[PDB]
């Protein structure tokens, strides 16, 4: 089924509508005339759809008509500009890098009084190490502006300066990136002296991981403990408490983790170490067969998804009742997940007929993937237009559909069919599992690709033997989306294996992550 640009302009803005516009663009079916008013028809004007629309109607990067005159000057003529213009252009470190030293000296004097931030950056670029100058001034705004201009600057930072960095918005991304990418060793070492009192949440957690990479177990514990107290989400507290336990072995930390309301690999593992029973899994078995809702209409999903996410408790009860059927099971569970404020464990097995002939281990891996990929929503579409329950990228759906399986009249929209999503999932998982073995490694490869995963596993510091392995390697997976994905799919895998009467101890999975 196709949609002309004119039928799509009549639908609500949504990722479904973006997907179908992008499909017209990649087939060259959007004329220059069709492309005129088309910005106002796009839900998320980012990535492929934007670079594709800009091949037709290039945009000039809007500069505020207020400062338009300020962008007629260059480094050769900036001294002929009024003071407002001078200060605007000096927002760019590249512009500053481009000026000659004499003009940097001049502008530094102009701005010493009302803008010492600018004076500091101008005089810093008159030296061969701008970072060393900014660090000596303990200018925090300047530090992050330089870091963002170039990652290559690296210097030791003293205790007074590191303890100021966390008060700035940039700190979280800065800490996450240098620790996970293993860049800026002098920055990394310096961050050992951050007082756990001056950090919280993700920044506290990554500083714990940092402290472990230097075998500073006392500092790591203090950071993870501050992470555990401050984190909003129970899943992240559990991750932090797991590290407090693994470092200092207080049996109270392990008890608190085994009693967690969050079902995740850390609480599952703690329950197994304390002989605590498996957590309660909800049984969803609606008597009603189907309803008037089309589970194959991607537009219908985007509309009802928006409704559900914006529903008061009362509206959730009306929706719970409409969607309490076997054909709309995945939407029922989505509504109940919200209606019970994410307190109950829902692990549905919808369109089960399509997978009952696979062995129970494979069933559990497929179900684990689909639950995290889509929550079993057949017309699920990602911001990168991954499609259906198993979230295939088009290139991959088409490679399997046309080139490998030669399905007649194949279209990538077939990924919206449960029969197809499950079938393609099985096929793709066979390819990944034959090369990778561990379901955690398959999870990384499924989300981030097998190239990425082979490159990570080849490193001699990832998933090798060590004190805190394999748990530390799972915190050092370089692509964040893939690091979170693996943990979540692993937990899902453990649960589905349990529901299918094919239980495995998560301790066996952790042992098989270490390469012997
Ligand atoms: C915190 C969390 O796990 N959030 C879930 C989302 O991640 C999930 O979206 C899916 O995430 C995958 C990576 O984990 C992507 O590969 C996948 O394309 C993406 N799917 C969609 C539809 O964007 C959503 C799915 O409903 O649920 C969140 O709870
Ligand atoms: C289910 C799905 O569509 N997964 C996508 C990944 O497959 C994809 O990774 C790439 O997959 C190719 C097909 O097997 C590999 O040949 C390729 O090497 C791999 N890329 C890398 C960097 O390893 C990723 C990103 O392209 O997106 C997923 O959604």
């Amino acid at each position: 089924m196709q949609y002309s640009i004119e039928k799509l302009k009549k639908e609500e803005n949504s990722l479904a509508k973006d997907y179908y516009i992008y499909r017209l663009l990649e087939k060259n079916k959007i004329s220059k005339k069709d492309a005129q008013d088309l910005n106002s028809h796009i839900f998320r004007y980012i990535g492929k759809i934007k670079s594709e629309l800009e091949k037709i109607i290039p945009l000039k990067p809007y500069i505020n008509p207020k400062y338009a005159k300020c962008y007629t000057y260059t480094a050769n003529t900036i001294l002929d500009a009024n003071l407002t213009c001078q200060s605007v252009r000096l927002n760019s470190l590249v512009f500053i890098a481009s000026l000659n030293s004499k003009d940097r000296t001049t502008l530094a004097q102009t701005f010493k009084n009302q803008r010492p931030d600018l004076t500091n950056l101008l005089l810093a670029f008159n030296t061969s190490d701008p970072m060393s100058y900014i660090v000596q001034k303990e200018d925090i705004n300047g530090f992050f502006k330089l870091y963002n201009y170039s990652k290559k600057y690296d210097l030791d930072l003293n205790t007074s300066l590191v303890n100021k960095l966390p008060n700035h918005i940039g700190f979280k991304d800065f800490a996450q990136n240098i620790i996970i990418k293993k860049e800026n060793p002098k920055f990394r070492h310096s961050m050992l002296e951050i007082n756990p009192e001056n950090v919280s949440e993700d920044s506290a957690f990554y500083l714990g991981v940092n402290a472990l990479t230097y075998d500073k177990t006392e500092l790591a514990y203090d950071f993870f403990k501050k992470a555990a107290q401050s984190f909003k989400s129970q899943s992240n507290k559990d991750n932090a408490i797991f590290w407090m336990w693994l470092i200092k072995n207080n049996e109270e930390d392990l008890k608190t983790l085994s009693q967690s309301s969050s079902l995740n690999i850390y609480s599952l593992y703690a329950k197994e170490l304390t002989n605590t029973p498996f957590p309660k899994i909800e049984s969803l078995n609606p008597s009603k067969k189907k309803n008037n809702f089309n589970m194959q209409d991607p537009f219908a999903w985007q509309k009802i998804n928006k409704q559900i996410r914006d529903a008061n408790a009362s509206q959730l009860d009306v929706l719970a009742k409409e969607f309490d059927t076997q054909e709309t099971l995945p939407i029922y569970a989505y509504i109940l997940e919200r209606k019970n404020n994410f307190k109950k464990h829902y692990f549905i097995m919808p369109y089960y007929d399509n997978i009952k002939d696979y062995n129970k281990t494979r069933q559990a891996l497929i179900l684990a993937i689909a639950r995290q990929e889509s929550r079993f929503i057949p017309t699920a579409i990602s911001v990168s237009y991954a499609l259906g329950m198993m979230q295939f990228m088009p290139f991959l759906a088409n490679h399997i559909g046309e080139k490998e399986l030669k399905i007649p009249n194949f279209d990538q929209d077939f990924m919206f069919k449960p029969e197809i999503a499950y079938y393609f999932g099985n096929y793709h998982l066979n390819y990944l599992e034959s090369r990778l073995k561990s379901p955690l490694f398959v999870a990384y490869a499924y989300n981030g690709g097998i190239g990425f995963t082979n490159r990570m596993l080849a490193r001699n510091d990832m998933f090798k033997t060590g004190k805190f392995e394999p748990f530390l390697s799972m915190e050092l997976v370089p692509y964040q989306e893939s690091r979170i994905y693996g943990k979540k799919v692993l937990a899902n895998y453990i649960v589905y294996r349990h529901l299918l009467n094919d239980s495995i101890k998560i301790s066996d999975i952790f042992e098989n992550l270490i390469q012997n």
